[PDB]
Order: C-alpha cells, then structure tokens, then sequence
C-alpha cells in the first residue's frame, strides 16, 4: 500500500528527518531568507540559484496548483494561492531539483520500499522540505514556545494555514530542541482518515480512531472553531486534543468542495505548555471523557454511544432485558 | 459476526416479515387498539391477555428501559420513557411472550444462523413486531401516502420518534400494498453505520457508505435539521437522501451521551412523491451531487475530497505537478 | 405595553409570589398528588373536586393545545402534548378556575397595570402557579440542590422540558429556602428577548442583551447541546451563563417552525454550586469573556466586535486602518 | 447619529457614485493595472504618481492594518493582511491623498450632514473608491454576469473577500450598464445589523430586519457555507436571500473574534440570474418563507415564532396555543 508504507516511513523516522531538516535551514541562512514575503524570495533564489523562472500564471487549469517544465526551467504557480502557499509549491519543487540526491538517499534507507511507495515517498519528503523551509527549525520552534503553542499566531507569523503549521508541529523531533511531542490527524465528515504523522507511539500512529466521542469527529459540527478535549483511552492513558476545521475557498457554490479537520494530539502531561489549556482543569480524572480507537476494538463494557459489539467479548441477549446500552 | 448475520436476515427477507406483520396487525384490531395512547392500552392487553402487570417503575438501574420478571409475569418500565417509548417496550415483550413460537419459525427459516445469530434475530425480530404493532400497516401505509411521507408529521400522528417512524417506512413491502421502497442507514459522528435495512437491493445495503460528500454524514453539521440531497453514485443511478440527527435526552450534563443520524433513500425516480422534494428541481442530472461508496472503491477522476486512491487503478506520481485533486 | 408591565410585575415581586407558590405546594399535598405520571392525576383531581373533564382530543386545531368550555366543564387537551405538557395545561386551567380570586388579589397588588396589562397578568400568574404545582416548590429545590441543578436530570425526574425547569428555577425565592438566584432569557436567532425574569437584579432583567460575543446568541450555532459562559460585564461584575436551544417537534417539514434559546445566568460567585462549572477554571478573572448589553450603550474601547458607536463619545482617521471599528 | 446619515447619504444616492467610481476605473486603466496581484502594482503606483513609498510592516500594533505618515510619505502596511487587503488599504489612502477634492466636493452635495458625519463620508467614499479600483466598474460587472453572480468565484478571480464581493454587487447601478439590484446587509450573532446598502427601496434599506425566520439570522447556525432562502414579506413582495459567515483570522485562541455574517438580496423576479438559483423553483409562490421586519412591527396572525405582539392589534383564559399573541 504506497501511502501506507510513507506512512510508516515517516512513523519509523519519528516524523523527524534530520538531515533534510538541516539542510531546509541551512539553505534558508545562507541564501538570506526572511519569514515575511517568503513567496517573492523564493522566485527570487529560484532565479539566482537554479536559474529556474517562476511566473504567476493565470491560465493554468483551474486545480493546477503548480507545474514545473524542466526542459525551459520554467515554474508555473496558481494565481489563486495564498502567498503562503506559493511558498511552500515554489519550496517543494525546490526541494525536487536541489536536494534531489539527498532525497533520493534518504528513501534508499528504507529498502522495503515498494516502487511506487519509492516515488511517493520522494513527494512527502519534497513537502517535508518545503514545511522545513517555510518554518526554519530554531525560529519556529521558539516562536512556537513564546506562543505557547497558538497554531493561529503561528500561522500569522509565518504566513501560512492552520494545517501547515499543525506538519511542523508535529515535527519538533530535533536532538536536544524538540517541542511538544504530538500526534497529527486528518479527517473527513465520513471518518477517513487520510493522514497520520506522530513523533512517537501513540494510540491512532498506524490505525484506529473511529470513536464518535472523539473531539476530532465533532469538529465539523463546530465548523471553524477550534474544539479541544481531555481524552481517556481504554487503558487509562489520557491525551489532550485540539481540532479544526480546514476549508478550500474559490471552486464555486457548484464547485466541487474539499473539507477536512485536522487534530493534534499530545500526552495531557503536556496539556498545560498550550493555550489551549486555558480555562481547563488537567488534574481532575473524573473530568475526562472516555473514548476509544473504534468499537470493534473497544473493550469498555458501558458506552450508550457503541456502534459495534467488540470483537473480544461475549454477545449476550436478553428477551427480558431493554437497555440504552448497545451490545452491552 | 452475528448482528452482521442479522442484517443480511433481514436483507434477504426484503425488510418485510409477512407472517409477523400481519400477526401483529391483526392483534392490533382483535383486541381494540386506537391509535392514541398506546401505552395504557398495551398495559391493559398484557393483563386480560397474558395476565402480566405493567407497572412504571423509577427505581430500576438508569440505563434499564424495561425489566420483566417471568417468575411473578411483572413488566417493569422506565418512567423516563415517553409514552410511544413505553408502548415500544411493552410491545416488544409482547411479542417475546406471546409471538414466541411464530417468531422461532421465522428464525428456523435460515438454517445458516449461527447460535449467537439466533437469539440476536430473535430480538430483531421482536422489535420489528413491536414496529407493526404500534404503526399497523394499512394506518400507516394509508398515513404515509397521505402525508406524503413527512416523517415528523407521522411521528406526531402515531405518538413516535423519528427513528422508528423510518424504520417502519423501511418495510412496506407488502405485496399489493407496497410504500416507496427506502434504504435505511444509521450512522455516528465518526462514519460507523450501526444499522442498516433495505427493500431491495441498494449501494449501501450491506457494505460501503464511507463517502464524505454524501449527505448523511453532514447531519451533524446541521444538527436537528433535516438534510436532503439527490445524489449519484459512480454508476450513474441517482437517489433522494434525507437525514436527521436524533439525540438522547436525560443523561446529564456529564453523562454519557447518544447521537446518531437516521437517513431514507429512495430511487430518484420517487422523489416526487416525498413532501422533502418541495422546493427541489429533480429532473436536471446537473444539480445532482456525485458521490461514492467510500474511496478505496471509487473510480471517480476528479474529486477534490478523495481521502484515498482507488483501488482499481493506479496514479503515477508526477514531480513537476502540484493539483488540488488528491491521487488524481 | 402590556407584555412589559407584567414583565416588570414579576421582576418587583422577585419573580416569586409566595401565596400562588405556597398555594399550589398546599394543593399538590392536600390533594396526594406524587411526582410522576402528574397528567393522569391532575385528570383525576379535576373530575373529583371541579367537575372538569379532562378529554385527549385529538380533534383539536393543529395549534391549539386545549379548549376549555365552562359550560361543560370540558377541558380539551392536544394529544400530540407529552405528559409534562399536558399537565402544565391541565395546571394552569387549575389555576384559572380553583384559584380565581387569589390571582385577582395578586393582580390587585399592582395598581398601575393597565387593564389589557391585568389579563396578561392573569394569564402569567397562572402559569407560574402550573409550574409551582408540577414543581412543589420543596421537592423542587431540594432535588436542584442534590443534582448540582443540572437541568437536565431535573426534567427528566420531574418530567419536563429544558426551558419549564429554567422557569422554576429562577423563582426560588421562598424565604429561608432560596436557591442560587438566576436571571432567565429567552431568545431567537435574531435577537429578540422574548422572555425575562430574575431573582434579583440583574443586567438584562429589563432592557439590553444584544451583545453578539454573550453565550446566549451562540447557542443557535450548537443546537440542542449545553453552552456556557464565564461572562464580564463592563462594570467588572462576573456572571456565569449557561444556554441551550429548544425546538418545537411535529409541524412537519414544511410546516411553521419554532426555535428558542433558554439561557440562566447568576453570579459568578455561585457557579462552583453548578454542574456546569465541572471543569471549567473559576478563580482567574483573564480567563473571562468580556462582553456587554448592547453596542450603542457599551462603553468598552478596544472591541473587535463592536456593532454600533458608543453613545457617549468618534474619532475618524484618514492615515489609520484598524480592525477596531468605531475605535 | 454619523452612521446613520452616511448610510442615509449612500441610500439616496442608489449606492452608486458615478464621478468617483469612473474616477476610479480611468486611474486603473491609465495607470496598466492588471487584475491579479495589483498590491504590488499599487505600490508601483503610489511611488511613480504620488511618492509614497508603500512598506510592508510587522511592526505596527496589532489592530492597525495600515497607517499613513504624510511627513515622509510613506504608507505602512500590515503584514498578516492577505494581497487583496492589502490593495485594499493601499486604495484608501490613494482615494485620500489622490481623489481629495473629488470626494470633497461629493461630501459637499448633502449640505445636511453633520461634521462628524462628513468626516465618516469621507472615509465612505475613500473605500468606495478602493472597492471600484480593486473591481473596475466594467471588467467586474461583466465577471459577475459570466459567472451568474458566483461570490466566490468572483472573489477567486478578483483576489479578494466575500464581503468586499457582496459590497461591488450591491454598486452596479451605473446607468445603461446595471447589475441586479441588490440590498446589502451584515449583522453578527445577536442581530445587529452594522451595514445596510442598497440599489433601490428595499424594506431592510434603513430600518428593520430582526425577523428570527429571516436567513440572513441563520447563516451563523450553518458557519461557512452559503445560506439560501426564497423569502415573501408580509406585503407580498418576494425576495430572493443569500448570505453567508465571514471570520477574521489571527488574533489566536483567546484573542477577540470578529464574526459577522454577509447577505446580498434582490427580488425574486431577478433570481434566475444566480447561480444560487440551482435547484431551486422559483415559480412556486407556496414554497416561499413568510418572514417579516421584525414582529413588534409584523401584522402577521398566525406566526409560531413570534417574539412580541404586534402593535397594530386579547387573552383567553381557556385557549392556550402555540401560537404566541395570536
Ligand atoms: C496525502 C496527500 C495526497 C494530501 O493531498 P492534498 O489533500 O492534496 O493536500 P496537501 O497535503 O497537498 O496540502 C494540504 C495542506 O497541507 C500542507 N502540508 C502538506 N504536507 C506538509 C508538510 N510536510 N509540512 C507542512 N505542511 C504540509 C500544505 O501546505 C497545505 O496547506 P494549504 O492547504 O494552506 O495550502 C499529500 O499530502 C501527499 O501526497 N503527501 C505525500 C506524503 C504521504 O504520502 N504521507 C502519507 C501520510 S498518511
Ligand atoms: C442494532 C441495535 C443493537 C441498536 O440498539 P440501540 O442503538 O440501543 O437502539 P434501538 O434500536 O434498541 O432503539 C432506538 C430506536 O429505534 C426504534 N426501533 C428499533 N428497532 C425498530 C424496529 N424494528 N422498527 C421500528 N422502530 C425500531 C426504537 O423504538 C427506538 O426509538 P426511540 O429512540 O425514539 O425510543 C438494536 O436495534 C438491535 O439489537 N436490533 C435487533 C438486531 C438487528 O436488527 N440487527 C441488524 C443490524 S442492521
Ligand atoms: C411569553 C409567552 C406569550 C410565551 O408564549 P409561548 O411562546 O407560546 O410559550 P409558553 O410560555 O406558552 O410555553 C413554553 C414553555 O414554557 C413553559 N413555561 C411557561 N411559563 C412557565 C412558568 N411560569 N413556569 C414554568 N414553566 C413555564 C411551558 O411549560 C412550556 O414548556 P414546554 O415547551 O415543554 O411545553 C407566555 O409565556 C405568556 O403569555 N406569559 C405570560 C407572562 C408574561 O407576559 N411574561 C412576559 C415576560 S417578558
Ligand atoms: C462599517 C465601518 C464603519 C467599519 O467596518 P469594519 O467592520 O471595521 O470593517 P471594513 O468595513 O473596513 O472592512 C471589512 C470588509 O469590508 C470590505 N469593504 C468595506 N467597505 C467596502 C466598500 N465600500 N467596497 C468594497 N468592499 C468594502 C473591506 O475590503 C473588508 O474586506 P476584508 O474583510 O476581506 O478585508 C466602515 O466600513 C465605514 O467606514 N463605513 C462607512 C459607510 C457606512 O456607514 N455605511 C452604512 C453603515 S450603517
Ligand atoms: S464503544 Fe469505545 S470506540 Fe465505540 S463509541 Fe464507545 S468509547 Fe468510542
Ligand atoms: S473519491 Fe469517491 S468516495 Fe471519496 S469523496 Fe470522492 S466521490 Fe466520495
Ligand atoms: S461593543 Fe460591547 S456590546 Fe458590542 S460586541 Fe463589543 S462588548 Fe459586546
Ligand atoms: S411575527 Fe413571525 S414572521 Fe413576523 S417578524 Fe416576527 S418571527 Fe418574523
């Protein structure tokens, strides 16, 4: 499964790729890059450096965010896009045509790698870049810190999304300077789950997370604002959550429509390091709401909200017996 | 997987018990029904005919709707149970004491059941006269069409939620006497169907559902709110959708809460006939919404929402492209 | 305006009045009345001491929630009423023919009530004496006290909705048995305060409350489910507000709708006593919302969310843009 | 009352002003604007035309979006504003500093107003004038025809905001080249409606529209997605509503919020012009919504919803309904 193997490529690298990493910062100092207007610099190091023309193009096709013609050099960007996220089209295919080497050995490192995954993973290291670029390590990482942790002052700060600032986030993972160890899901209003990163091991990292008492779910009802929740897993484990909803602009009232909430996770021992702790007690067990990774696989024995029986236990029925509790 | 073994007993079977249903219309007008307070009624019955007290009791656990206790024939109900509620239970247990022995039959019908499959047909098959007890089928029919199929208008008319009146609507199939045939689906926060009946064949009658452009899953960015959609699937047939949330009362401010979402889907071709189309241009296939089965099994080119690539084919990655399509 | 006067009637009584309240305990007593299932009993105590027939018509005018016919002594009530309904109904024509002259008396009290002003008063106090009857004012307070007044289980035990508990509540007033002292709204979408009382004086018990940053005016974004609020007035004063939204079922699809939010507020002070304040930081006045009664009388100078200029003061700059309008 | 008389000054004058807006477009076309990206071209502008030097400031505190020092001549704008924004702002000190007398002279036309509200005119039409430069008269009324009216889409083109959108549509009423007439409103979750404009007569043009069944009200219960709505007043005339919520970023978790929702109407005759029209019937008058100005003022007699009685008209003991003050 190639974005399940990049998945787990990321998830073995503890969503932290050193020397890319570096390297994105490196470059970013030596070529003289200021946060602010990151967009007119990056065409302008595209032209100094890789003599690479990178136009603003208004006829590219309407779900064109970019493309790149290697035969003239020539980087073609949608008018659309927020500066932001020219930045980050422009860091990406900076990423493919400088740092293609180190890219190339950096996947050599995981030889399971199907070919497929191979070119996949090319393109999520290339965004890894791009993110390590637009969000410097040392200046986001303290930025982060002073904030304590505001992903909508962040964004503000760096010209960019909320879903941009949650990647780099979740990518603090540096020797000695890491930040809050999190882990980053997206969703639809359906419960895909189209992506999962993690510093370390946690509950949802590789699978699970269809719990309808997990704030992340309720983010749609809630639709941009951010939801949070002191959550209790099964086997006592609690994390704090923070969610948002993410939406395209343009496309039309026809148009065809792209909807998505991204949550970050932590341990609740880190809870109190985020403003979004403010107004929360954390110290209070009996506060917190418990929930689990999907019904199927959940062990809790009284849960009105249980969708399924769990795969583990005994399917009792009672002819005498009306219960609120579903499959209890 | 027994409730999976249920839900295809009751596929098969077309949603619709002939020998039951009639059973329990017939006991509805042998013993003087009038719809209208059914619960007093049904209390009455249950001591002239099978010599069981109804008595409302608010001292069982908080989770337990009915007890009965077959030792001294005393059926114990929840006062926190509104009275179509109270008529449900009493109905059910009705249907356990004294339709026993058709409702074994029908169970003997599929010698494929496994043990555990047994009893949980067993209760389905006590719900479903319960069902036909409270809403008797001619009433009902006749009701249906008359009201063209509002749900909270029959709700009002036969004392009863919105979930049991789509149930009810989800089975009139009775030859010569047949309502619009629906697709019923019950779904939480987090895109688990915990139910699922269908007249006849339906996309979503025993797998898939996991699209999130579909409008059942935005129930809950709307709650309490009707929602409606005409929707088409990858293979061109297209569908009238409506939905609703449905919450359980009580509970607490702390407590455990219940939410799901009730949708009935019909052909498009009877849309008309439903009270939900007012409004509603249906014959332009332009304004129809395309939506999926879940990803992973839909060859849709150009969706912006795809959560995941389709199985069925395959996406080279391009470097040089940079496309608002996800696995384009 | 007769709907004011007998607003401000209620709020000069401190919305409690102690013989309709005491009364209707009286009769629930006298009468073996016991909670649950009060819509069967209330039929019966009409049959046995007014000669009132209570029938479930389900005949009535699809609006009309009972008919009452003196001449008969025939009291219609609508099927489509859950029990609690029913007998709130039942109640308040309870009140309107066995409690005739205390309410008169009562009105009487009030010599400035206009006369269209003294049927609405009629009209009102028999309903406070409906809620005071299917909530007996001891049982009632002693149960909001063990259930840390969530409203919630309070309908549920009593049987009744969200917005009649909210009443019953915010009229604990009995002296020697108060309970938290509460100011009750009820708005739509747009704005409109169509209910108000309070134990008390409070901000909004007569005017204002159209400050879109209050909690009350977000709960139509959060239907059916609990909002709360640690609120700052402009003069420092801290409220706790809790709201939610009530909808009226059946109508049908296309049919009239009716959409409310009920919200209770009282000090800040008493919200440990609520449960509500569960998990919510209570001693940190930063983490307050501050919020007013309304834009043109709301002196706050550094509000994003400002509608209208503040009366008392407006200042245009042609060198400036700000996010702060009318600065 | 400032507000007021400027929202009267542009109501009489059809939410249109023809001196400035051509003004405005001339600017655009001598000076080779090209829409897409035009902060940048602006700044070219300030500089090569009236010496201002445009800079880019994340120093400014946090509520300034720009400000203008006329000793140097240099205009300080905000950093966190996106393209659109900024143009915008960079229009409004270029109506000011580059069409002073014109709107001097506009101002002069109602010699009724109040000091202040001249003043508050002034900044009135400094950003109509930044509207219709940003939106050049004819290139966006032809837009707005091509795309059926599509906000968004107009904003994608034009690289700017939904409201700043609804505020050009509600404009085009330049003679022999009009645009659907539209009255303009925006309100926040309580029902304060803090900008009324309009193209013609409409009932909310001045006063009114506290109506709960009213759509623009329940944009806030659908955040984020376009609201739509036949609706029939208690005269008969029928309109067709869109609205939708509109939020500013930044400000962070605990910060103030800003949150206001945007509705654009016009009558129903005009409807099948929107591609908001999609799906709807438009024909059927027993599918429009009964809705109202607001009750005390409603003479409707049957309305479930109503919040108080209407002062245009009894209690019955023995009746009770669900209909309030029927
Ligand atoms: C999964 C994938 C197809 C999603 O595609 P998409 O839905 O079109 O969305 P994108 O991820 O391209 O971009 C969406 C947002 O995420 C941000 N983003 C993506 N990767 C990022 C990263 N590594 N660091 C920071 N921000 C990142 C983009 O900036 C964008 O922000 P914007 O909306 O304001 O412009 C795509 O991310 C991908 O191909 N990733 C390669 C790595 C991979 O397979 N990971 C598997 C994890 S389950
Ligand atoms: C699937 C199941 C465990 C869900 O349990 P639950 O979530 O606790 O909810 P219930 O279905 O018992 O009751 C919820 C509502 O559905 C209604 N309902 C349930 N079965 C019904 C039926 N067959 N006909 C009509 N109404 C029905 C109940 O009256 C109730 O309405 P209310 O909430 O207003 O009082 C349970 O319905 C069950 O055991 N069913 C029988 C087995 C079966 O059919 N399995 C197939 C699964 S597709
Ligand atoms: C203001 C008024 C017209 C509202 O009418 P309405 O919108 O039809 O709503 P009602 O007040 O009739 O009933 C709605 C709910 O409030 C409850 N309620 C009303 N008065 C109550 C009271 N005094 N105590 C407890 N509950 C009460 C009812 O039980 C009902 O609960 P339900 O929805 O579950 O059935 C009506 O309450 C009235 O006439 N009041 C008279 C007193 C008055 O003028 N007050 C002015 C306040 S500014
Ligand atoms: C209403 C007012 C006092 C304060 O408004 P505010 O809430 O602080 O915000 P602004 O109106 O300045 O800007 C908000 C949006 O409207 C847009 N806008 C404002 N006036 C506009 C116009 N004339 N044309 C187009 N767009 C306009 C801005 O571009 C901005 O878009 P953005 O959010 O993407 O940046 C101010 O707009 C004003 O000076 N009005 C004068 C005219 C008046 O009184 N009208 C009737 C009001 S009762
Ligand atoms: S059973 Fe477990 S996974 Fe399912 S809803 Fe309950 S807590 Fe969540
Ligand atoms: S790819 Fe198919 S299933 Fe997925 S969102 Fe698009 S239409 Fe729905
Ligand atoms: S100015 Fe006052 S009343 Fe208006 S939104 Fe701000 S705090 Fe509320
Ligand atoms: S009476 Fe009804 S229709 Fe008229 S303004 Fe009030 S809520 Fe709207």
């Amino acid at each position: 499964m190639p974005f399940e193997e990049v998945r787990d490529f990321f998830y073995d690298r503890n969503n932290y790729i050193h020397d890319l990493d570096m390297a994105a910062e490196r470059m970013f100092t030596e070529s003289g890059m200021r946060t602010g207007g990151l967009d007119i610099q990056l065409a302008e190091l595209m032209r100094d450096r890789f003599g690479i023309s990178v136009v603003i193009d208004d006829n590219l096709p309407d779900t064109a965010k970019r493309r790149y013609h290697p035969d003239t050099k020539v980087l073609r960007v949608a008018h659309w896009l927020m500066p932001g996220q020219r930045a980050f089209q422009i860091a990406t295919q900076l990423a493919l045509v400088g740092q293609s080497d180190l890219i190339s050995s950096i996947v050599a490192t995981d030889d399971q790698l199907s070919t497929e995954a191979r070119g996949v993973a090319r393109i999520g290291l290339a965004n890894y870049f791009a993110g390590a670029f637009l969000l410097p390590y040392r200046e986001f990482h303290r930025a982060a810190e002073q904030l304590r942790y505001d992903i909508d002052l962040l964004g503000r700060r760096f010209g960019v999304g909320f879903e941009t600032v949650c990647h780099r986030l979740s990518t603090l993972q540096r020797p000695r300077q890491r930040g809050i160890p999190f882990i980053f899901i997206r969703t639809d209003k359906a419960g895909n789950i189209s992506k999962r990163q993690s510093a370390t091991a946690f509950h949802f990292s590789r699978v699970g997370g269809s719990c309808p008492l997990w704030v992340v779910h309720d983010a749609f009802a809630q639709p941009e604002r951010i939801v949070r929740q002191v959550a209790q897993m099964p086997d006592g484990r609690s994390y704090f959550w923070v969610a948002k909803t993410t939406a395209a602009d343009g496309l039309g009232y026809l148009g065809p429509h792209k909807n998505f909430a991204v949550g970050l996770g932590c341990d609740l021992a880190h809870a109190h390091k985020l403003v979004y702790s403010t107004g929360v007690v954390l110290d209070d067990p009996s506060t917190e709401v418990p929930i689990g990774a999907g019904c199927k696989i959940c062990n809790r024995t009284s849960c009105a909200q249980r969708a399924f029986p769990y795969l583990g236990g005994r399917v009792a029925v009672d002819e005498n017996a009306g219960s609120s509790l579903p499959y209890s």
